[PDB]
Order: structure tokens, then sequence, then C-alpha cells
């Protein structure tokens, strides 16, 4: 029985299992990006495109014309 050993950070990383947690409690009003960023242990900037994403923009993208890069 059992078995793992996470909390107080202890490596740094979400499983993309774990990212859509973390969007689901903010989606639903469990909390906001921030306070779920923590909790989860996502990035920021991540959660946030994140839930902006998987609220429903990616039926029907905006892809017609670009030209840019970062």
């Amino acid at each position: 029985g059992s078995s793992g050993s996470s909390g107080r950070g202890r490596y740094r990383q979400y499983n993309s299992e774990i990212l859509e947690e973390a969007i689901s409690v903010v989606m639903s009003g469990k909390m906001s990006v921030s306070k779920a960023q923590s909790i989860y242990g996502i990035p920021h900037s991540t959660l946030e495109y994140k839930v902006k994403e998987r609220l429903g923009t990616l039926k029907n993208p905006p892809k017609k014309k670009m030209k840019l890069m970062r």
C-alpha cells in the first residue's frame, strides 16, 4: 500500500495531468491563477496562459496570417 513522497516544495515540476487539475480548480472558481499556481506548483505564466487557452480559444483558433518571433 501507499507510495509517494511529496510536500514542502521538494522538487519543482508538474505533470501535464497536474496542470489540468490546477486549471479546473481556477475555472470552477475554487481559487484564482495566483493561488492554484502555488498550491499545485505550476508557474504563474504557464497557469495563466493555460486557463486562458483551455477556456476554449483552442477551437477555430486564429491561423491565417502572422510574421513574428519572441
